[PDB]
């Protein structure tokens, strides 16, 4: 699924994500548009062998299982294809704790580069939130 902005806004606020470890909404939904440009079924391979899933792009090298990076983590403890689902529930509880591990959102290399010190207000204007 392709989320319009303001629709998964609507869906990270409604998960919790809002405010999360102190990120407000604007920066989840520009990490999301420069991951995955909204888009839930998103997978890229890393140079190790690993992949990123979904809507932000989560790390089967720590962060959930796809039975091809040997000698990973799944710290999520879900199949990889859950977080490429419509419904954003697995990726939302995975990304909590992500950015719970201490690196905050840096964990994103897209939202350091391009959304962290930004207007990222921007990305939730306009919506009824
Ligand atoms: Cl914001
Ligand atoms: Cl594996
Ligand atoms: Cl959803
Ligand atoms: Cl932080
Ligand atoms: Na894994």
């Amino acid at each position: 699924k392709v989320f319009g902005r303001c629709e998964l806004a609507a869906a990270m606020k409604r998960h919790g994500l809002d405010n999360y470890r102190g990120y407000s909404l604007g920066n989840w939904v520009c990490a999301a548009k420069f991951e995955s440009n909204f888009n839930t079924q998103a997978t890229n391979r890393n140079t190790d062998g690993s992949t990123d899933y979904g809507i932000l792009q989560i790390n089967s090298r720590w962060w959930c299982n796809d039975g091809r990076t040997p000698g990973s983590r799944n710290l999520c403890n879900i199949p990889c294809s859950a977080l490429l689902s419509s419904d954003i529930t697995a990726s939302v509880n995975c990304a909590k704790k992500i950015v719970s591990d201490g690196n905050g959102m840096n964990a994103w290399v897209a939202w350091r580069n391009r959304c962290k010190g930004t207007d990222v207000q921007a990305w939730i204007r306009g919506c009824r939130l």
